[PDB]
Order: structure tokens, then C-alpha cells, then sequence
């Protein structure tokens, strides 16, 4: 049932937010000072370095503070399971690892590896959760954009050009049974016959080249215009949470959803402190922190904006960059504001990136008008081969085709989903970069 | 031969709405109901069977409507056609309602199963433009059905003359009847492959495999189809009984004539309960001026208001069965106006003047030339292959032709459209 | 700098002469301000001083006034000599070869615009579907360098055939070069340009440059040229805002500017108008030849125009010219719309087709479409099938001169651009 999976999101948000109460009261921080978003990156960092084989800021009258006190591996992690309740909560460690790799998207534009890996930096929309590291898992490659599967499969055919035996042995063995894992993950992204067919061609040859990597960037100018299944959460920073479950409100006896209207009301009636340096805009360090809790750095710039109670500007014209501090000048000058985490209305998010029977694949000109007389020139011509296929679909599909074709807003009130909000915006920017 | 071909059209539509006229005092049908699409159909119904006869005639009782059968002689109705005729015969009138009842099905019903059940593609609807027509309609006729229409009746040439063959008069048949696809087609290639089709002793499934193949070219490298706007005979029943003179005035199918008829006309139809009358407008407009294959766009802006794709459109039928209550029954006057008014098609597809635009000012835009055009300076598949794997759905064709004003009655001043917009559809299925 | 003043200042002092000589006609010709504003007298004295510098010893044409009701029809005799020394006299002694090749040009426009050349094409044995090609093909040899920028890759092809065809059936051979090394510079593909080199290397021209040339002409309809493109007005707005109060010279003045719309604007020009002919339409003729557009997207021109710029065959004029058949008695004038909205910068190019995220990932699940850079992100030997590579690879709904557009009038300096749209009910795009 619907109820029965989401009481084991529920349980997840408990777990994450008892850790921040457990560590609040072990790391010895004010309550004020215990709401900062500076200091609930580190706090799930160290949560989350105990696992893997920082500066807990105090403001206190004036300035900031960068006293970087350091803890105990297992004593962390012992807190974490005394606090997560049982066994070892893995989900709630994953969620803290996609949190991460949301700001990062965001802000930080993951151009840096496009260049270097041989592909066309303009498919930056497509390179979602670069960041994010190996030692995640299902989730871990299930947010992962089709840019990313495409760069880390790009890496092993000139790590194999390289090759220390790169393909040969139990040690390259192994290889070759996680680049066969992970063309597997690829062509579970990709919604196309086409597509998932040629991911097919690029794993069967195991003694992979040129052809297979020239395969692998034309996939990624396929995934620009038939966009990819990544998946999309609203994963929050744990404070928000540890404020939440601090509340009296109970997340198993009310259900969670990573997609639904629940991370919309954690993030409403939230008070978060924040900090950025001077000459850089309060909330516009806002939108950066909003964008990334709902992970919509790829986003276009129509709904960010629509859903949000103003516009969601690009980063090139923005007062900000990074979200953790710089120790290359001053300290004493931060300002610590609380940023705007509330919106006008919520929507849903979603796996698939929107995709286009017996009909009429053309027509018949009835009338001697001047126009271009339609026909579907994928079905008709469709009678290498996915190559050839796959130009045909680009070039068919319009830029002006809709998708998600009924599915609108939502009235942030409307606690179950029910209010077609499906609004108007076509008065001629829609990009983030 | 410029207004002799006027007047041989007018002549033959003073015939049918001088029949209607009269069928409506042997019927005794009151102005109101004479004006009922369903009479309309069964009066135009009788006329076709007698010349190869019952049908329901309804009346508006006071504010009910009620349903009536009505038989007559096979005999008795051609004499009053003729009557209605002069004395000659006019094959050419009863052909020309024999139009209008297969575009009132193209518009209504969209024949997979019998696509299907003849090994065609149910897709191909497109071409599939009046097969409902029977056998005896005249030239004009076969020039009024589709491509893959005549290749319905090629395939079921092999499927049951071939499966088992005095074949003689069928073998001339074929033959001819193949040519009505092969005048079809518009290019070399198609025409050659046309006659490689014909040219067989014994042709099965080395000939009916290039069938379906040129079936699917005509989606593209699409054939000409004639295209006659054809209208209830009540229309022209009206419009004869109001005192126009056709023979004299003029008429033409393709022309302005029955735009500005229909733009006067009044044929009033009964509603389902819930039915949509708006919706059923649509039903009997697009089947007058054969315009169901067609870019809704052309046809919605023709219109100037929506044209509605089918499914999302609200109407069960146009005929009104047994099946059917009295009781529950209404009727409003249909909306057969339109805004603009365009000259029919026999054409399918894409010189003298010009063909490119050469820029005179630093502004950003398209500059348009005709890629189609410009471009056209033992195995047909390929060629036909080749040829349609260079021509997209963005290609221009009509160039310079739009839409007239009702206005315009000498049309000279042409609106050609533009959809710079996103999509609002272009198939009425 | 050295040009940026130079340049300006001289186009100025070349349509000041032209003002200055006309001015001085209406005078000797004895013409009213009214009776010197009509564009057929204009064309006469234009036609005049283009003749007296060629080469029995006098030379003239129509001349009208407005006498009485009706109009009058003089027809002029002046010594050929003479017209010489008052144009010379007008240029302060002085060459004034450019003055006369602008008044050369503006008959070229108003011959491209008012008259389809097909009589002509298809006897060169070259295809009637090509007249956007064929651009300044009016224009004589006697025409200077500029008066050769201004002529059409297919104006080119035509000139070059004759000389292969009839030419070659000694000093005239560096012609068919002069011609080739002109109509090079033209194409925007080394293809096509390296094809007009074994043009200029025919030692005994037949076929094998004929049906080639012929190629080459049709190359240009979709890979098209570089032909350069100015607005010559006719000489009685010269003179007129001579008259003024204007000087030209010291003011400034370009052939390719704002400077010519703006003359236009409060020109006042006068055309007689057959019983047939809609004077607007006359109107448009004359504007459209203004400005050499009459090769021009209809659209576009509608645009900058402000007025439903008609295609020719929905046009109700015979020409700016009066021939000698038609009577005075049935004869009408009016004041001619030569006015436009916005105003553009004129261009010898022929059209052409890197950061940041050319597509987009949905986020939420609300109705949208899903926007994409399409013309990027879809652009992922033998030099006559070079040519026929691009002649395929291209799209008419490509957009050329990308991030430009038309300006307000009063944009002197072109600051903020206008990039037109077309979603309305327009009529088409092919003037012919």
C-alpha cells in the first residue's frame, strides 16, 4: 500500500532528525545558533564521513567563528544508531549524500569535468549528480542525470586506453562486470528503443574504443531533446528536520514523501539561519539553498519561478558563489540572515523527463492554402541503424512541444493532491546557465 | 470551355434540389422539417437505391419530433428525378450525392477493422479518403477516392481474384483500375513501380508487398485526390425553391459557389441527449467541403473557430437509428458558416517566378527558399527510399496560395496563414 | 576615424551635386516646386545627364506640368555639352562619377522592382525561377565598381553566359576575367568560389562552363551570395531637401543608414497614375526600389513598411514611367506613401548559420514544454557535390543574422535593435 511505504519514509525523517537533536545537545550549540544551514552541512558530513574508508560555526556578538573541533569516528556513529532507532539506517544516509549533491548541482556548475572528459560542455543540464560520490547506492545512480552515467562510463575507455592490465585479470575482470552494472543503469534511464538498443552495443563489445565512446557523447546529444528517467527528491538539510521532529509531530503517525507535499511544509514554516559575505545579496543566497532542497538546478526557469513567490535567476547573474566558507581573506565580515524557504504553490516531482494507437500519421491537403503539410516522420520512415534512428526523433520533435500535458500546480493548503493549477506563461530565458 | 464547365455543374445541382422540392410534397414535409439533415439522407437515400425503396421521414410534431417509415416505387422515383431532370439522365447528379454520402463517413468513421482485415496498416486512415463509394460513380468518382483506397481494392484483387482464378473481363479490370492509382501518384518513380505492379501474369505476394510500400509513400510523397465540396441536398433543394438559377448564375465544386451556399443555408439536425450541437456542426461541415483528412489548422482557420479532433469531438453519429427513442430527442440549426473560404484540391503535393529571398536588411530572421523545388534539379524502392528520406514535415507546399474573404467573390486578395505557434495538432484522429 | 568622417562626409558631397544639378534644372527647365516634386520629370532629368556622359549632340524627354487642371507633356531638347557643363557645374567642377553611377543604380532598383525578367533568362537558357538572383541586372558595364557590388550572383552568371556563348563562336578576354574575378567574391563557400576559379581558367569556354555557371546560379538560391544592397533615391528628394536648407556634406550621409529613411520620411515625391492604377500601390513600387527590396521577405518588409507590402501580381500598376502612347487628358496625380514605420540596415551579406545549458531536466510534474536549443544541438573531394553537401545540410527555417532587427526612427544611432515576429496572418514571402 500507498500508507504502508510511506511510514518507512517517515521513519527515515525521524532518524535524521533525532541525530541533530542527539548532536545539538553533544556538540553544546544554541538553539539559534544550532539552526544554522552552515552548521548542518558538517553535522551530516562527519555523520556521513563515518562511513568512508570541518568548521562548527559559533557566531556569538559581531563576527562569525571557525573553531573546526574535531570527534570521534565510532562514537558519531554510535549516537546515529542510538538515535536512528535499530538497525543500521542506510536510506538516511543516502538522502544526506543526494541533500549534498543537490547544492552542489546548483551552484557549483559541474563544467569542470565536461571539458576534461572529451564532452561538449552544453550538456550541463544533463550532468546531474556529477558530485555525488561511488559508495552510494540504488538512489545514489537513480538521481544520477544521464550526463553523469555518460562521464563515468567515459573515464574507463580512456582509463582502458591507459590501462594497467585495465581489462585483464580478476582484477580486470571485476572491472568490466561494474562497466557492465553500470551501461545497465544507463539504459534504465533512457525511455527509447533506440537508446537503450545502441547502450546495448556499447557493453556487448567488453574491449571497449573510440567507437564506444563516440556512442556514448552522441547519446548524451540524443538525452538534450529525449530527455532521460532521472530520478528528482526533496531532500532538506537535517535541521530542518531536528526543528520538525523537535515540534511534538510525529513523521511515521503522519507519513513522509520525497515528492509530495510534506518537504513543502518542513521547508514553509521553517526558521533557518544562513550566512554569505559582503557585496553578496541575503536572498539571493536564498534561491540557491531553495532550488537545491527541491533539487531543481536543471530546472527551467519558468516553473522554478511559477512554483517559488518570485524568479529564480541563473547563476550568471547572481551575487554568490558557494554555499561553504572561504578562508582566503576575512571572517569577521558574514552576515547571518534567515532565507526565504517558503513558496506560493508546491508541485509534484517526477521520475521520467516527459516523453511525446490508431490514428493518422499524416494528412490529405483538402484546400490549395500555403502551409507545410504534416506527416509523422519517425513511424513512416522507420520500415549505424540506431544512429540513423535516433537523428530522425531530434529532428521531429519540436521545442515547442508540451509535455506533462495536464498535470499542473498546487495550492500549498491543499494537503492531498487535488487542484489542477495548469497555468499560463508564454510571454517570450529559460535556463539556469 | 470557361463557363461551359459552370454550366453543366449548375445544371446538374438545379436537377437534385428540383427532386428534393418535389420529394417534398409526395412526402408533404412542412419548410422546417424539409430542412432536417435526416430527411436530407433518406430522401437522398432513396434516390440512390431506386436507380439499382423505404426510409424513415421525421417530423416536428408541434415540439416533438417523431420517426416514420415511408416506402415507394423503384419506378415512380426515377420518372420524378427525371421530371426534376428535364427528361434526360443524370448519371452526374446521382454521382455527385453518391460523394456526399462517403464524405459524411470519412468524417464519421475511421474503418481499421476493414483496414486491417484487408492486411493494410489502420494508421493509413490518411489515405484511406472514400471507399464507402459503390462501384457506379462516374469519372469524377474515382478521382474522389484516395490512394489507399485503390489499393483496397487492389490487395482484395489478389486476395480473392488471384487466391483462386472467365477472368478475361477481370483481367482488363485490374488493369485499368490499377491506372486509377497509377494517375494517382506524383512522381516518376511511383508511376514506374505502378506499372511494374500491373504488368504481371501472375502477380500475389511479389506484387501486394510493393502495395502496402507504395501505401506507405502516399503518406509522403503523398498522390493528388480530388477534393468536391458536396452538400445535403436540402441545401440545394432550399436554394433551388428560393429561386435561384444555377445553369445561369454558375456553380462550381472546387470554387467559392458552395462556400457562399452553406454560408446561407439552414439545415437544422436532431440531437442525442447530452450531444453536443456545436460539436455536431463540425460532424456535417467537414463531410460538405470533404475536409476530414485535412490539417485541422487549415480547416480551424478556414472556420475561424476550433476544429475539433475526433474522440474529443461529441457526437455519435449523423443518422439517427431505430435504436433511438423518440422521446428523448431535440434539434438546433447547425453552424455550416465559416470565416474565410479556400479553393478545393485535386493536388497532393509540391515554377516560373520566384523560388528563393534574397536579403536586403540586417534583420534576424529565416530566410525562405523551397528545398522541394530547387532540389529537383532499375529498383523504384530505393529511388522512392531516397526521396523520402529528403523531405521533412517542415517542407513548404502551396507557396503563395491562402485563404479569400467571403468578400472576395472575385478572389484576388489571398491571406496566406502563419503558425508560428507551438502545435494545436494537425489529425483529426 | 580617418574613414569614419572621410566616408561620411564624401557620400554627402555626392548627393549634394545630384541635389545641387537638379535644383538647377528645375530652374532652366523652368519647373513650379510642385511641377519639379513629380517623379516622371525626375526620372527624365535623371536619364538626361546619364546619357550626356556615355559615348546626335543633343538628348532629352518628357517634361510635365500641372497646367490648368490637367497635366501638360513638353518634351525637353538640351545639348548634350550642355547638360555636362551644368551637372559639372553643380559638382564645383569635379568628376562627379559616383553621382551619376547613384542615379544609375536607382533605375537599376526601380527596373528590379517594377519589371520580372524572364524573356530575358530563359533565352541566356537559364531558369525563370530564379529572379532573387537576378539583382542590379539592369546595371551597364559602363556601371563602376560599386555599380558592380550592387549586381546578383545570377545578374553575374547571365553576363558571364553571353560571353560564352556569344563571344566564343584579344583585349576582350580580361572581360570574361574582370567578370569572373567579380562574381568570386560573391560566394560565402569555398566550394563554389574554387569553382568560379576553373570558370576563370576556361581557355576555349563551351558547355563545359555553361550547364556549370547554370549550376552555380542555382547553388545561390540556397547557398547564396554576397550582393551588396543601398538606397538610391530618386533625384527630385535630393533636390528638395537641397533646397531645404540641407548640407549634406558637412551633415553626414549614408547610402546604407538611417539617412535615407529619414529623407524619405519627409520626402514628398508626386507620380502620375494611369485610370487602372491604385496609388498606393504606385507607392509601393517606388518604395521598395528605394531601397532595393524587391528581393526581400514581403514579411519582413510589411514589417519595417508598416503597410501590407503586396506580392507583384497583386499589384495594379504598370511603372513609374509614362510611355508616349497614353493621352494627358485621361491622367491623375497624387503625393506617393514612400514612409515607413521602423527602419534597417541595408546588407551585401547573403545570410549565415557556446556556454551554458542548451536543453533543459524537468523537475516537478507541471504542464510545460520542454524547451531546447534544436538548431544547436541538432548541427552535430569533388567540389560540385560540395556544394550539393550544403545545398541539403541547410533549413529554410534556419534564422540568419542572428541578435540584429529593425530600429525606431528616431534611433539615429542604432542602440536598441527589434527583432520582428510573424504569428499574425501575413501573405507570403515571394515578391515575383
Amino acid at each position: 500500500n500507498a500508507t504502508e511505504i510511506r511510514a518507512s519514509v517517515g521513519k527515515m525523517i525521524d532518524g535524521i532528525g533525532r541525530f541533530y537533536i542527539q548532536m545539538c545537545t553533544e556538540l553544546k550549540l544554541s538553539d539559534y545558533d544550532g539552526r544554522l544551514i552552515q552548521n548542518s552541512l558538517t553535522i551530516e558530513r562527519m555523520v556521513l564521513s563515518a562511513f568512508d574508508e570541518g568548521p562548527i560555526y559559533r557566531r556569538v556578538d559581531g563576527k562569525w567563528r571557525r573553531e573546526l573541533i574535531l570527534y570521534d569516528k565510532e562514537e558519531i556513529r554510535r549516537i546515529w544508531r542510538q538515535a536512528n532507532n535499530g538497525d543500521d539506517a542506510t536510506a538516511g544516509l543516502t538522502h544526506m549524500m543526494i541533500w549534498h549533491s543537490n547544492l552542489n548541482d546548483a551552484t557549483y556548475q559541474r563544467t569542470r569535468a565536461l571539458v576534461r572528459t572529451g564532452m561538449d560542455p552544453r550538456m550541463c543540464s544533463l550532468m546531474q549528480g556529477s558530485t555525488l560520490p561511488r559508495r552510494s547506492g540504488a538512489a545514489g545512480a537513480a538521481v544520477k542525470g544521464v550526463g553523469t552515467m555518460v562521464m563515468e562510463l567515459i573515464r574507463m575507455i580512456k582509463r582502458g586506453i591507459n590501462d594497467r592490465n585495465f581489462w585483464r585479470g580478476e582484477n580486470g575482470r571485476r572491472t568490466r562486470i561494474a562497466y557492465e552494472r553500470m551501461c545497465n543503469i544507463l539504459k534504465g534511464k533512457f525511455q527509447t528503443a533506440a537508446q537503450r538498443t545502441m547502450v546495448d552495443q556499447v557493453r556487448e563489445s567488453r574491449n571497449p574504443g573510440n567507437a564506444e565512446f563516440e556512442d556514448l557523447i552522441f547519446l548524451a546529444r540524443s538525452a538534450l531533446i529525449l530527455r532521460g528517467s532521472v530520478a528528482h527528491k526533496s531532500c532538506l538539510p537535517a535541521c530542518v528536520y531536528g526543528s520538525a521532529v523537535a515540534s511534538g509531530h510525529d513523521f511515521e503517525r503522519e507519513g513522509y514523501s520525497l515528492v509530495g507535499i510534506d518537504p513543502f511544509r518542513l521547508l514553509q514554516n521553517s526558521q533557518v539561519v544562513s550566512l554569505i559575505r559582503p557585496n553578496e545579496n541575503p536572498a539571493h543566497k536564498s534561491q540557491l539553498v531553495w532550488m537545491a532542497c527541491h533539487s531543481a538546478a536543471f530546472e527551467d526557469l519558468r516553473v522554478s519561478s511559477f512554483i517559488r513567490g518570485t524568479k529564480v535567476v541563473p547563476r550568471g547573474k547572481l551575487s554568490t558563489r558557494g554555499v561553504q566558507i572561504a578562508s582566503n581573506e576575512n571572517m569577521e565580515t558574514m552576515e547571518s540572515s534567515t532565507l526565504e524557504l517558503r513558496s506560493r504553490y508546491w508541485a509534484i516531482r517526477t521520475r521520467s523527463g516527459g516523453n511525446t494507437s490508431s490514428g493518422q500519421i499524416s494528412i490529405q491537403p483538402t484546400f490549395s492554402v500555403q502551409r507545410n503539410l504534416p506527416f509523422d516522420r519517425p513511424t513512416i520512415m522507420a520500415a549505424s541503424d540506431m544512429r540513423t534512428e535516433i537523428i530522425r526523433l531530434m529532428e521531429s520533435a519540436r521545442p515547442e512541444d508540451v509535455s506533462f500535458q495536464g498535470r499542473g500546480v498546487f495550492e500549498l493548503s491543499d494537503e492531498k493532491a487535488t487542484s489542477p493549477i495548469v497555468p499560463s506563461f508564454d510571454m517570450s530565458g529559460s535556463y539556469f546557465f
